[PDB]
């Protein structure tokens, strides 16, 4: 998990 507001991946 990435702390940054993940983009495209959206988890």
């Amino acid at each position: 998990y990435r702390q940054s507001e993940a983009t495209s991946s959206f988890g």
